[PDB]
This record gives C-alpha cells, sequence and structure tokens, in this order.
C-alpha cells in the first residue's frame, strides 16, 4: 500500500510505454504520481492515458533530460506543486538510428555521446535534483536491458550505455546510500514498445525469449511494474544497486 | 497480500533465525504457515514462537533434509493436512566448524560433502516432492552468502557450498519455469543468528558493513522477509533464477 | 619458456583428451611432465601417446581422486621422483548419465555428491598435496564451462559441479596466495571429447557456437594449452582467482 | 611467445612509469617492432629518452588525440603508410576533470561525464574501426580498465562509469569484428603508482587494503600488465575475446 506515497515518473509515450505499466501498478496501489514528458504530444497522449488512472489530478512536466536547465527547473517546480517525493522511476534513453544499423564498430563519436548522454548521465542529474525533495531518503529506479551486461548482436551503441547506467546506478547508490536513498536497476526483457520498432531485430529476440527463458514466455510492462513497486517501496528497505532482472529467467541461461 | 495462500517455510530454530524473519512478514501478509524443523529443541521454539503469529494453527513437521524419506514423507503429509502450496521458503545449512575453522585448503572431504549435502542438494529434492504440491505453480527461495559468488576470508568451505546453491537455483529455475515454478535467492548480508557463531571473523565483518556497506548500517531478518514476501508473491511474476542482495549495498561496491 | 619447469597433468584419457592439448603445448615449450591417470586404459593410452612427445620419461602415476590416500601417497611418489614442481592442470570432472539424462530436479543425491567429490573436491585435496612440492609457489589450472555459470540446458548436475569448482578456485587462490601458489580456472569452450558423449545436446551447441560465438568457429585442445601455459608461467605472475574463457567469445554474448 | 615480424601499436605512454611502457618493455623483449601514440609534447620527449632502453632500432612515434576523428584516422593511415600491416593495438588511455573526480558523483557534470566517456571509452571505438584497416588478416586488440568499472569503488566515481562503457565497448567490439579475426579484450589493472593515479582521492590507502586483503597479499606492476598484454597480444590466447583478465594480485575475487 504505497497511499500518501508520490513519485515521479519519466518516460511515458504512450500507452504501450514500460513507464505507464509502472504507472498503472503504483496508481492501483494507491500513489499521487507525477509525470514528465519531452514533446508535446506526449503530453496531450499523456492527458488522455490519465484518464485510465485514479489520479485525482495531472501533474505533468516538461523535461528534456539534455537540458540541465530543464531538469533542474522541472524537479523545482514539482517540489513546490506537490511537496517531497518518496522516488523516482526513470525510464528514458536514446540511440541515432544510423549508429544503431551500423556496425559497432562504425559508431560515430556524436551518436556515441548522444546514448551516453540521454541514457546514462540523465540519471546522475535527476538523482542529484530529486535528492532535494528526498530529505527523509526515498527510492530511485532505472530500466536497463541484458545487452547492458552482454554484447547482444544489433543492440550496439546502447549496449554500452546500459552498461554505463547500470555502473550508474551502483556509483549512484554508494553516493546517496548514507542520506538513505537507494538507487536500483530493473533489467526488463523485450517488450513491444515504440522504441523497440526502432531496435533491429527484436521480432527474432522475441521468439527466442518464448523458446528459451526458462519461462517459456515473454513479460509485460505490468511486470516491469509490479517490480517497480517492490523497488519504490519499504518492502525492498536494505536493498541498493540492484540490478533486477524481469524477463523470464532469460538472464540466467546461456 | 497472501490471504488464501500457503508457503512451506524450512528451518527456523530460534527467534534470530533469518527465516522467523520470514515467518512474520508472511504472517503479517495474511498467509498461512507450514514449519519444518530438524532438532526437537527448533520444534519446542516453533511453538512457543507460533504464540506471537496470527497463525491459527501449528502446522509442524520434522524435516532432516539429510534424508529423502524424511523430505518426500514430510512433504507428502503436508499434502495431506493443508493441501495445494505456493512455494517454499528454505533456510538450511550447515558445515562442520573443524572445517569452517581450518584453511579452505585442508576443509575434509566428508566436511565438503556434508556442506554440499545439507546446504545445496537439499533444495533439490525439497524443489522436486514440492513441486507435487503446485501442480499449477508457484515460488522457491533459499537464502544465500555473498561468500558463494567471491572467495570471503572465513567463509571457507560455506562460500563453495553457497556457490553451489546459487547454480541449484539456476539450474531449477530453468527445469521448472516450464511448470511456472519461480526459483530464485535472497542473498542476505550479515545477520546475528545462531548459524552465524560459528563463523570465525563474523564481528568483524557487521562492523566493515556499517563502514563501507552504501546504506551504513547491517540489514535484519525482517527486510529478508520483505524481499521474501515479495519473490513469494505474484509481485515477482516474471522473475526467477535471479540472486536478490539484501544486504544494505555491500555486493555492488569494491 | 618452460625448460626445468616441471608440471603435472591430471587427467589425459585419450588423444581427444583437453589435457593432452595441454600436454603438447608444454612438452613443446620445454617443460618436464608428469602425468596422473584412473583407468588402466588411460595409462596405456598415455604409454603410446607420450611417443609423439619430447618427454625422455614416462612419468604415469595412478591417481583416483576419490581417493584420499591415493592423491596424498600419488604426489609424494611424484616428489620423491622427479623433486618439487611448478604447477599442476586438473583435467578431472565426471557424473553419472543417469542424473545427467534426467531432468535436473530429479537428481538423486548420490549422483550430485558424486559429481561434486570428483569434479570440484578433488581440486581442493590435489591442491593440498600439490602445496607440499612447491615450496617457492607455483600454479595450479582447472578445467570449468560456462555452465558453472549460467543455466546451460541438458548439463544439469554438472553445470552445480562446476559452479562448485569455480567457487574452489577462488577459495584455493584467496587460502594459497600467501605461499604464492597461484589458482586459476580455463572455461574451455565445447570440444569433442571421450566425455562429451554424456551431455545431451552437444552437437546442436557446437552448432551454436559457430553460428553465434565472436569468432564464429569452436576452439580446440590446444587453445587451452596454450592458455595454461601462460597460467602455468610467470607470464601470469599477478593473476589468481581468475577465470579465462577459451571459447570464441560465446561467454561474452546473449 | 615469440613475437618477431609482429608489431603493435601501443597508446598512452606518458613516463617511465606508465602501464603502456611496462607494456612496451616487455614486447619489445620479445622482438616485436613497436609504434607509440601520444597526445602531449611532453609525452613524445619523454617517449624519446625511453626509447634508447628499448631494442626498437627506430622510433615511430605519432601525435593522437583520441578526441580527434581526424587524428586517429590520419593517425593510422600514417602509421600503415609507415610500417605496414599491425598485428594488434594496446589501448592505454583514460582521462576524467579532477573537478568531477575529487567530488560526490551525483554532482559529476554533463561535459565533465560525457568527457570522461569519450576519452576514456570512446576512443576505443574509433581507433579499433581505424586500427582494423591495417589488420586485413586478424588480430588483438587490448584496453586497460579497473576493477572500478565492475563495482562503486569510492572515489574512483565518474571514471567506473567510463570503465563500465570501455568493459562493454570490449564486448561489443569483440562481437563485432570476431568474424574478420580481431579479437578484442581487457587488462583489468590493480592500482599502479603513475602520473595519472595523482587524480584519484584515496589512492595511497587502496593501495594498502590491496596488499593486506588480495590473495597474494602485494600490489601488482607496469611489468605484470605487460606480460598479460603479451598474452592477449599473441597467438597464446586464440579462442580468447571479449574477456577481462585481472592482473590484480587476485582481488577481484574476494570480498
Ligand atoms: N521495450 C523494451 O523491450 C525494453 C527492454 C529493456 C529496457 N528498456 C528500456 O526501458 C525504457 C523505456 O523505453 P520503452 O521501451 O518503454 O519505450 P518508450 O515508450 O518509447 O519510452 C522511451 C521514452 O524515453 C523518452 N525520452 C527519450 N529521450 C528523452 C529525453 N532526451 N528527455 C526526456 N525523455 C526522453 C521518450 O519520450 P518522448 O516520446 O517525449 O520523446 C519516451 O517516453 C528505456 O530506458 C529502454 O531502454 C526497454
Ligand atoms: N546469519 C547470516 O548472516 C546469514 C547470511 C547469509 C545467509 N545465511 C543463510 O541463512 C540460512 C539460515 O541461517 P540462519 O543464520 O538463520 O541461522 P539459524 O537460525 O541457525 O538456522 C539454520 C537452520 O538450518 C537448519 N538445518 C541445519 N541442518 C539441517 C538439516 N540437516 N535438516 C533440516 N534443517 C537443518 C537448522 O535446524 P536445526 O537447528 O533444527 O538443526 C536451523 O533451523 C542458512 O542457509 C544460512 O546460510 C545466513
Ligand atoms: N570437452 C569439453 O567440451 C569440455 C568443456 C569444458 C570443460 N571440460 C572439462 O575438461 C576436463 C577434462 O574432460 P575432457 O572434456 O577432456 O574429457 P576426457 O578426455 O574424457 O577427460 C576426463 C578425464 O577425467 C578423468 N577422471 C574421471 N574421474 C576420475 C577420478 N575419479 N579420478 C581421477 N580421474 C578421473 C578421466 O580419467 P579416466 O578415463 O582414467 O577415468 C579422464 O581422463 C573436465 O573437467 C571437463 O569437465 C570439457
Ligand atoms: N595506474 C593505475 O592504478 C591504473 C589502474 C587500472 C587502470 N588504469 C588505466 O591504465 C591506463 C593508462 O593510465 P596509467 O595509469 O598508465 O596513467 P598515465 O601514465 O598517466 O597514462 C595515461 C595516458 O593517457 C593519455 N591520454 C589521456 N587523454 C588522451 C587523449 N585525449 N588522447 C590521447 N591520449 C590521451 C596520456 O597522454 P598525455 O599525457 O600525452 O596527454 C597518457 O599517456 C588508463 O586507461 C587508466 O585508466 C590505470
Ligand atoms: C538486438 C535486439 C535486442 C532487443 C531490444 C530490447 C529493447 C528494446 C527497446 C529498448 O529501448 C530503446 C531502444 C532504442 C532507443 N532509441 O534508439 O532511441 C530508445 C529506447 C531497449 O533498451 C531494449
Ligand atoms: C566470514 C564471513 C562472515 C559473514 C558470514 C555470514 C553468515 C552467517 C551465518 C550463515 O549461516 C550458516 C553458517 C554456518 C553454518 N554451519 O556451520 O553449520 C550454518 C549456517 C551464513 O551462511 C553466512
Ligand atoms: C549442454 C552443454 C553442452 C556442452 C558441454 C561441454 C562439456 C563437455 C564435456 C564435459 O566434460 C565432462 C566430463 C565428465 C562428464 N561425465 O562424466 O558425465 C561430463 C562432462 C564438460 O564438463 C562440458
Ligand atoms: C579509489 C580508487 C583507487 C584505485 C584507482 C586505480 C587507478 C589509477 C589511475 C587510473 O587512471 C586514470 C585515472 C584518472 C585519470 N584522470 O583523472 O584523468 C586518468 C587515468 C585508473 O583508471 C585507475
Ligand atoms: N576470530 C574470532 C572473531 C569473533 C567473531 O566471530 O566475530 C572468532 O573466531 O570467534
Ligand atoms: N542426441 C544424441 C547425440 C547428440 C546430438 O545429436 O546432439 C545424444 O543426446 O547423445
Ligand atoms: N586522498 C589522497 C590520495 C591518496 C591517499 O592519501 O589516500 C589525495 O588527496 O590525493
Amino acid at each position: 500500500n504505497l497511499e500518501n506515497k508520490t513519485y515521479v515518473i519519466m518516460g511515458i509515450a504512450n500507452k504501450r510505454s514500460i513507464a505507464f505499466g509502472v504507472a498503472k501498478v503504483l496508481d492501483q496501489l494507491g500513489a499521487k504520481l507525477v509525470f514528465t514528458y519531452r514533446k508535446e504530444r506526449s503530453r496531450k497522449e499523456l492527458e488522455k492515458l490519465l484518464e485510465q488512472l485514479n489520479q485525482p489530478e495531472a501533474h505533468l512536466y516538461q523535461i528534456d533530460v539534455q537540458s540541465d536547465e530543464e531538469v533542474i527547473n522541472g524537479f523545482e517546480q514539482i517540489g513546490k506543486d506537490v511537496g517531497n517525493i518518496d522516488g523516482v522511476y526513470h525510464s528514458i534513453a536514446f540511440a541515432n538510428m544510423e549508429d544503431l544499423r551500423g556496425r559497432f564498430s562504425e559508431t560515430s563519436r556524436e551518436g556515441f555521446l548522444l546514448a551516453q548522454d540521454i541514457s546514462s548521465y540523465s540519471l546522475t542529474i535527476v538523482a542529484h535534483e530529486a535528492k532535494k525533495l528526498m530529505p527523509e531518503g526515498g527510492s530511485i529506479v532505472a530500466t536497463t536491458y541484458l545487452g547492458g551486461e552482454f554484447a547482444v548482436q544489433n543492440y550496439n551503441v546502447m549496449g554500452v550505455a546500459k552498461a554505463s547506467l547500470e555502473a550508474n546506478v551502483k556509483y549512484l547508490a554508494l553516493d546517496l546510500g548514507p542520506d538513505n536513498i537507494r538507487v536500483n536497476a530493473i533489467s526488463a526483457g523485450p517488450i513491444r514498445t515504440l522504441s523497440a520498432k526502432g531496435v533491429g531485430g527484436f521480432n527474432t529476440i522475441l521468439k527466442e525469449i518464448e523458446e528459451r527463458a526458462p519461462l517459456k514466455r515473454n513479460v509485460d510492462q505490468v511486470e516491469v511494474g509490479k517490480t517497480a513497486a517492490y523497488l519504490l517501496s519499504d518492502l525492498s528497505s536494505g536493498v541498493t544497486g540492484e540490478n533486477i532482472h524481469v524477463d523470464s529467467g532469460f538472464h540466467a541461461i546461456k
């Protein structure tokens, strides 16, 4: 029961977004939710999607995590509009198509730094800013993929960005631990989302989970959200710097 | 919420046992519990601690995991008395102090195989027998320690037993995943229990956790129980073959 | 260059044995080699395979690693016959087919402990006995497989023995380090040997390596010997508790 | 491991204490022809001096700042024209502002974080792309990392995230260049007293700890990194790619 808890959810694009998974779960559990989006199309979208939840009001803030100004000012406003928060769910990443579709060794500096910037550094600046609204502690969760731990064909620059995010989680966990802010990752399995269309080989990878993961099935947004509810609540007190694979056990087999 | 769920908890000895941590949490959550024990003295303790729980009746079985017949017959008896179950919490290990207190290179054969038998093989046979009571699926959690992942001074033959256990979780997760039985481990940080008393250097490790781990404090049995509630419930439905560290982040640092 | 170095090599059964690839590389680099075997038939294969070696003397010793007396007496006689040694190559494992070709959850107790005993404990006792012949330090290498790190379908009870063995290596490395004795693992890719004939689905794994491993080909016994050469020698002086994958990179992908 | 007729580019020597100069002494001793890249003229001057300790009949020295595509591209092309086809690269390059390093990790600047990624990780990707052109037949790329890439090590801060990137960069390059028979691997070196080591808060207290706690109860040195580099760069390690060999007295294996 997360009543009288407040969470910030970053990265809803549409009904299929992983973070809308996390949203439905936290909403059921009685949390108050604040949302951040990048472009005005995701906002309109968000307003329509919000009619599906028991949120008594719409708390929506624009934050492109490439802008410090936007992250700093975004969290300040949230603080003034909503008070201290209990946690942040980070569901944000980006890479060029031009770089995803080339050979990994053909990645451009610009593309490689862009993916680092949006997919890994954004968590550091978000963690620094969100800390200001968690004076009594809290919990921050980011969404990673198995390709940050292994080379997964086609995942290329994003995998190096996830490897980076996954260490970001460990260093934020160590840094923010004494302030009672826990930082953790969920490694989701493959899920059909807007961003997933930009990864070459996605369907083939869907099929191989079905055939090979211990549970012989794929996962969904809602199973990610249920694990997110654990990481964001007191149920996981004691757990920090952790990466929980929500992926039908595929991480455990070779 | 675990009303209408039944779990088996193996390996309460007294009030400081990790498994009694788990018991309190599950009981608070509405679960029906069944308890298994090896020594008479542990049943006496169980009978006393039950008075602190909401369990309307004692379901206690003697199962010494060195004996197939006891595991088979115990689980069969459980099925007759409470019907189908939804999972098992395994909190059992053992090694001769004469091995634990030696140089690892001096471990006796009989002592090494004794630690494997009780600390690891026991999970396999518990799972095979418990599966018959989970025709619809369920969840099995075993308790491990960091020493199965890295060589920790003084943990000696038990580290090799926990490495074995941790792989046993993985092979079971794979084997039983198609049956919808999830198998996971909790890697508990150090906690004062009766068994901790046989580990050379224990108190030293307690203090190195407070100083060095991200959260700057040790964990307790109830915090293991909250992560057990998570692994044992539908909250963790896409998670199998996993090892969740309940250790103040100590696992993520070096 | 290994002139005036003496290594013991355990586990040659025939010309296809991984340990015979080790033998060829070390024999070629100038090393003196001492060979241990179990079956009378491995001694005969050894007597015949010594002909294509530069070994001017056959030093063959019956050691079944199930017997403490055998390992203890055999190393004492080795020390008496060839003096102090520089290193041990461990290439020994065993499990019942009956346990191998079953679901892992059906593994017998006696099958589980047989595999732990020969495939892991053998290393702990060999290390202890061979430390006596390494007053100035040396190097000890064992052979593992990726299935000790992840649940590889059909590998079953041997995966759990290999996870055990890999912990054994780390715990020996920590214990024996102050004596300047280094202890490491080679994780070999799949290789057609006599023992590979007991693992189900070995041919389909061969195929999958070629299709998927970074190098798109399988490896061989010599390639293991070449890494054994490195680890047994001073080239690897700051390296212990390590697991080197000789597997075309397959460990590094998913 | 005899390396005549072999040629290795060695990036990142700044003085006699550099890890890369460990690598040099070893390969030079095993008969390798060696080519050396550097950023600051100061390091080139240092290279000219250290070359007198080596067996190298001629000095092959190239200025490559890995922040510039041009200098990496023209560097390697220029290399290929001077000495021909190469057998491998030892990448011994990293950087991050002290400014980001001696502060809280959560206080890391974007510019600083991206700088660390640029010099310490991305540089591997472009070096490999350009060095491939001189390896039509196969070879070996080795990069240098630190345990703080795998675990949050106190004070390593932004460099730890950069090393995680590097270690993944090794894995993705291995997969990609595997079928061209180029192996890509990392050495995870123990702490060593170098110029760069002076950037890291708490460096001396870690040296002490290794010596008290690491299996071998002593620290490692640059020649030890070199002997492993010689293994990774040679045919001794056919079969081995996408791997990270910890040359650190066993410290990685303990907790
Ligand atoms: N789907 C999968 O199979 C899978 C698996 C494992 C991990 N993940 C991870 O899960 C997370 C969510 O992705 P998804 O698959 O759920 O796809 P998604 O719905 O398309 O979400 C990606 C989100 O990132 C936001 N975003 C991108 N750049 C941003 C920026 N600079 N500033 C602010 N927001 C930005 C996008 O917002 P706008 O639309 O407003 O631009 C979008 O909401 C990502 O971290 C992804 O790497 C996904
Ligand atoms: N305390 C810690 O810091 C720590 C950390 C990580 C993991 N763990 C793990 O947690 C689990 C429980 O340990 P604990 O610390 O809670 O200590 P504990 O209270 O002493 O419990 C150990 C239990 O194991 C049972 N057991 C031993 N051999 C058995 C056998 N042959 N058959 C059936 N049961 C047997 C004991 O039963 P009887 O007394 O009836 O014989 C006892 O109830 C163990 O796996 C341990 O490795 C402990
Ligand atoms: N082939 C592969 O794909 C593969 C992959 C990864 C790791 N490995 C490992 O490589 C090592 C060698 O196996 P292999 O593949 O080379 O097959 P192998 O040629 O059949 O060698 C197996 C050896 O184990 C010895 N052995 C078994 N039980 C013993 C005992 N109780 N006492 C003493 N020696 C005993 C056998 O000796 P006898 O014949 O005299 O009984 C035989 O020499 C093993 O550890 C195996 O797990 C193999
Ligand atoms: N010492 C250790 O304890 C340790 C441990 C683990 C890993 N490492 C790694 O080992 C590698 C070598 O460092 P080291 O300890 O030997 O220190 P070092 O002697 O200071 O060498 C660092 C080298 O990096 C070069 N460099 C930095 N930025 C560059 C750029 N933009 N373009 C081209 N070259 C650049 C420097 O060249 P200039 O001086 O000419 O600019 C210098 O030669 C680094 O990757 C470091 O992260 C070191
Ligand atoms: C080789 C196939 C691997 C399957 C991929 C699993 C997965 C799917 C979508 C993922 O989310 C992404 C992917 C790309 C971008 N983008 O390019 O901007 C943003 C977010 C993901 O991380 C992870
Ligand atoms: C030197 C390591 C210090 C931390 C160890 C933490 C720990 C404490 C108790 C633990 O539980 C044990 C230990 C020993 C035995 N026994 O000898 O029978 C049974 C169960 C444990 O796994 C792990
Ligand atoms: C399903 C995985 C297929 C690849 C297996 C690679 C491999 C091959 C042989 C292997 O070596 C042995 C040695 C003995 C026994 N046995 O006695 O049953 C079994 C295996 C191995 O460990 C590992
Ligand atoms: C608390 C950690 C102590 C151990 C660190 C060992 C180590 C030493 C030097 C290291 O090399 C570096 C470090 C920093 C910079 N820089 O600030 O530009 C450049 C290269 C290193 O990676 C790694
Ligand atoms: N070395 C002491 C440490 C005390 C403790 O266990 O914490 C012992 O063996 O008892
Ligand atoms: N299926 C046979 C042969 C191996 C294969 O075809 O994969 C076995 O399990 O022994
Ligand atoms: N913290 C020291 C580094 C080495 C130490 O004294 O532990 C410094 O200010 O650079």
